[PDB]
């Protein structure tokens, strides 16, 4: 069920490290959970999971000099914008607002919430539990360099 949400994880991992010399932050994996959930809600911030997970490989063409994805038929914004309301990634400018807190939900535990509060606390070390999930179940580093090929030849 959940084989786009740890592909869109590590295809943006890579994607960023390639565009921008590091890896994807613990709020911008959040946002693909996020999106994994409400596929109808926008996403507005650090959004680059999101983008792969509602985009595929075309996230690609969509992201901003910040490493933000602006893509209005994806419903994703990098920024606020006029006549856009949704989830801001540890932003003010939104009606829902996501942040990191000690008392925030796990990966797991977020993905099994019922319920879209106007206030979303993830935990800390967001990434790192992904990561050793992920890590876990598959073969990581063949999937990162079948991704950084195949962005490669998109860019």
């Amino acid at each position: 069920m959940f084989e786009k949400l740890y592909s869109a994880i590590i295809y943006s991992d890579e994607f960023k490290k390639i565009l921008l010399g590091r890896g994807v932050d613990d709020l911008e994996i959040a946002s693909a959970y996020i999106a994994f959930l409400y596929e109808d809600l926008p996403i507005i911030g650090k959004n680059l999971c999101a983008a792969f997970l509602r985009m595929g490989l075309d996230a690609v063409y969509n992201v901003m000099p910040s490493g933000k994805v602006y893509s209005p038929r994806h419903k994703l914004y990098p920024i606020s914008r006029y006549g856009i309301d949704g989830v801001c990634i540890n932003c003010d400018g939104g009606k829902i607002i996501l942040r990191i807190s000690n008392k925030g939900y796990d990966p797991e535990d977020l993905l099994e919430s019922k319920g879209l509060e106007s206030r979303i606390f993830v935990s800390k070390n967001f990434k790192k539990k992904s990561m050793e999930i992920i890590e876990k179940i598959w073969d990581v580093n063949k999937i990162r360099l079948i991704a950084r090929k195949e962005i490669l030849e998109r860019i």
